[PDB]
């Protein structure tokens, strides 16, 4: 079926636009004539819910979430533009009404992760695709936030939340797809 937009996060505050009946319906129809807004979208399949983030006019998220699914749009289902499984990466054309995040070039190592509750979580950049959490978190607290953005102090995109780095059920750090690798994927 289709990936369906069921909410959005404005930059922070989250909003929901669609429920289980609507989501079950639109996952199946692929037709979503709903207004789109925001930089991060809350997105659902029939089984999973996570985040997706618009960068370079492309809406990016994780493959472990999206698979090869099409996305629901006002004119019908839209196929993926990018599918790079070894990056756990998929991308569709950013739907009308989304605004893309601007890539970070300030080189800051003080990052801020946005969760599906529109909570903003401090990260210390530890390297290209790695960030350590200042306060470690339970895995289930961060479940549903993959595909969501890591920002710099200025509000620029540093990457897309992919995997959590866990010891004994506690996330001590985050793995993210950097904005440069999206560039690489696009070319
Ligand atoms: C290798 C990644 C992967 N690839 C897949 C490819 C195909 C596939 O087929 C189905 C499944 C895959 N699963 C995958 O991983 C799965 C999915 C993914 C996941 O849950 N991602 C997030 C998250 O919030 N995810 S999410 O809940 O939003 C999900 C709905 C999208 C961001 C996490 C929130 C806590 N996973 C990890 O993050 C694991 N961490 C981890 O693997 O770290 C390593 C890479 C350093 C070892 C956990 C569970 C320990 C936290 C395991
Ligand atoms: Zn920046």
């Amino acid at each position: 079926g289709s990936v369906v937009i069921v909410g959005r996060i404005n930059l922070a505050y989250a909003q929901q636009t669609r429920g289980e009946e609507g989501c079950q319906e639109t996952s199946q129809t692929g037709r979503d004539k709903n207004q789109v807004e925001g930089e991060v979208q809350i997105v659902s399949t029939a089984t999973q819910t996570f985040l997706a983030t618009s960068i370079n006019g492309v809406l990016w998220t994780v493959y472990h979430g999206a698979g090869t699914r099409t996305i629901a749009s006002p004119k019908g289902p839209v196929t993926q533009m990018y599918t790079n499984v070894d990056k756990d990466l998929v991308g569709w054309q950013a739907p009308q009404g989304s605004r893309s995040l601007t890539p970070c070039t300030c080189g800051s190592s003080d990052l801020y992760l946005v969760t599906r509750h529109a909570d903003v979580i401090p990260v210390r950049r530890r390297g290209d695709s790695r960030g350590s959490l200042l306060s470690p978190r339970p895995i289930s607290y961060l479940k549903g936030s993959s595909g969501g953005p890591l920002l710099c102090p200025a509000g620029h995109a540093v990457g897309i939340f992919r995997t959590a780095v866990s010891t004994r059920g506690v996330a001590k750090a985050v793995d993210f797809i950097p904005v440069e690798s999206l560039e690489t994927t696009m070319r």
